[PDB]
């Protein structure tokens, strides 16, 4: 699917009707996607790559930061299906940051196995376009790519994910370990960020 | 506060995009509240209701059975609270049916426990607002210190006769709705999501 | 299966390294069974009853009111089951209390699973049983939270945790309706024990 | 003193059979026992957000994670400690990740999250680095400590439950890469010792 359409014309939520950490209370416009919300589309997802991965070890790459989030509770929905199902594939993990790949184990430890990359936000899809070209050069025998988000936007380049968890709109969305300048990882939902908190935490 | 208010032309979400119960498939139209969304407005509620009832020894009253999953919620979310800050504040819980013939109270304590206790009357869904004026009518008498009522969800109607409850989750079109443990004909309580039950499903289960 | 065995001599947890809430603060010895591990427990059970159970539509008979939070928490793993799995239920649900207030009268014919939080003298389960059969279901199961290893004059098909002949409160456990507000498993103090007495 | 010391595991700890819980049909022989359940892990681990943010949350916090074995203790960690802060007076929170074989901390409050400390040397390592960054203050949560002779002395600030001298996997924590994808601490058995060196 290309996964939970939200649409342009999406009011999303009023922060007063949810709990909200204190010292983002002026930065919020709204709440744009409620955490319970992602869990339900993720406990879903999780369903669709064991259907599509389950018959091999999977290599599990989270991309670091942002990701974080997304792939510990993707990772937790899978686990879930795995210990209350009669078949059950291994799963290792792996993380890495883009700059250049950095960190992360030797990438020959793709070498033949299947790959899910697991990435917060495509835009205009550079990002992935990138590593996947790089991952592929570590021959790996299947590669799909998970996003919780992708951007409807003219600077995509054509690129989209074998998972998608929302489709949005191109509004600066943080929360649920998406940052804007480092800030805002700390918060569970999906929010879309005021003009006075782009000033207060603008570099 | 009318709670997260659901428009009338809201087309909830495709089922293809969740996971759902086999055998309720083709028996629902769309997920109209996901879960997850039903626990974050819970959460906010949770600490909507401590502020205005936790100075006190509060009693929590399940309305079943449609209310068990709300209450149950609720409760943890609000538990949680309470073993998280500095001083807090204890709780007894009691359940109670309400049966029609004209209606009148099934089971519960015997209600005297409520005389000079914060009682959170825990419902799933208002409607007319008959049911719980008659509630409130019996409750009072018992000179509780305070009674209020969280609602999971409210219903725009004109079959209201305007009464409006101290706590709302979601205030919703008039439209049948199940799951979250709301019935229609006792079924679709084991579904965790609030969802319209589709003409296969109105069909298959009429009584 | 007798369930997760807790010996006679457990000492359980000291109450400072969980979250308690203050006002049960000198109120409980320590904790005996913690919140998680009931659920770790419960996921296990939830798979159990499907295997035996499932898949005939279920009546789901909830003891109250002790047995609320078990049924509430059994019962979302199963649903997780229905809705993740290769199997499903229905399910239907009714509450019965002793004190009989409620049912609905429904079981015929029917796969009825009744939950209960404990399982002492084995009276409460013997008087659900005698209900129940007299509505001739097809079959009747019981789940049981806790089970006490105390002198007893029917197994349950499903149990949590077989303890010691201890008093326990928490996860809907009460002492005179006090402790129903507590998510662990603990033993009740002495201070707590005349507190709370009626 | 250790801000908060841990649950003690004993030497003699049978741990659970794994027949009583969910377990992954593909480590059922190469567990022996589930030796500290998920939930448990829960549990304390709500307990060590809350003296966490008793003792840090004074500040803006900078949570380090350290990868690879840290992830779920962190990941749980800092959603115990977030539900603390809306809930509530709140503290700004940013997040970083270290993995061995960072302006982001100068003049905050440094919680690095580990796995398992064992002999000290890999946080000793790790502190003299963080250090150098110029932090606050600087914490340190373990969510296990071995009991061991070969304890350089090394004392975490915050630890989940202190355990005997016995390989321990899951939550994360590994042999060889492999039980990651386990949410219980489990002692691993014969067989899956020799299948994995
Ligand atoms: O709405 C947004 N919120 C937060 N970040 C956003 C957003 N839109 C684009 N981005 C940047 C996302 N990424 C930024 C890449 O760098 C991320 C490093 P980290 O913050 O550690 O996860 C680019 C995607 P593409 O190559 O497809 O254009
Ligand atoms: O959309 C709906 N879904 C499920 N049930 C609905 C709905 N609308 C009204 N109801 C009936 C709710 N109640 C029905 C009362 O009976 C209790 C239902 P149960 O929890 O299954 O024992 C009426 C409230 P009011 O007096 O305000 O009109
Ligand atoms: O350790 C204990 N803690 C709390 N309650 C205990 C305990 N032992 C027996 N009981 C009484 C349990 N009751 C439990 C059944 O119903 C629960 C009543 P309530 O939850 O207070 O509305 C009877 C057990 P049985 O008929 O097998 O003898
Ligand atoms: O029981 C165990 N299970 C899993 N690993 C264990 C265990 N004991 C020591 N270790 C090694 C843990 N660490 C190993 C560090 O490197 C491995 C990090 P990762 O990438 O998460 O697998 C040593 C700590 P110290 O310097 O205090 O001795
Ligand atoms: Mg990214
Ligand atoms: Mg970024
Ligand atoms: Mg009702
Ligand atoms: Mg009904
Ligand atoms: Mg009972
Ligand atoms: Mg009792
Ligand atoms: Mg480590
Ligand atoms: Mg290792």
């Amino acid at each position: 699917s290309p996964g939970v359409v939200i649409s342009d014309d999406e009011p999303g939520y009023d922060l007063d009707l949810f709990c909200i950490p204190n010292h983002y209370a002026e930065d919020l416009e709204r709440v744009f996607i409620p955490h319970g919300l992602i869990m339900d589309r993720t406990e879903r997802l999780a369903r669709d790559v064991m259907k599509e991965m389950g018959g091999h070890h999977i290599v599990a790459l989270c991309v670091l930061k942002g990701g974080y989030k997304f792939f510990a509770d993707l990772l937790d929905y899978i686990k879930a299906l795995n210990r209350n199902s009669d078949r059950s594939i291994p799963m290792t993990v792996d993380f890495i940051r883009l700059k250049k790949v950095i960190g992360g184990d030797d990438l020959s430890t793709l070498t033949g196995k299947n790959v899910l990359i697991v990435e917060d936000i495509i835009d205009t899809g550079k990002t992935m376009q990138t590593l996947l070209s790089l991952v592929r050069q570590y021959n790996p025998k299947m590669v799909k790519v998970a996003s919780l988000l992708v951007k409807r936007t003219p600077r995509s380049v054509g690129y989209k994910p074998d998972f998608v968890g929302f489709e949005i709109p191109d509004k600066f969305v943080v929360g649920y370990a998406l940052d804007y300048n480092e800030y805002f990882r700390d918060l569970n939902h999906v929010c879309v960020i005021s003009e006075t908190g782009k000033a207060k935490y603008k570099a």
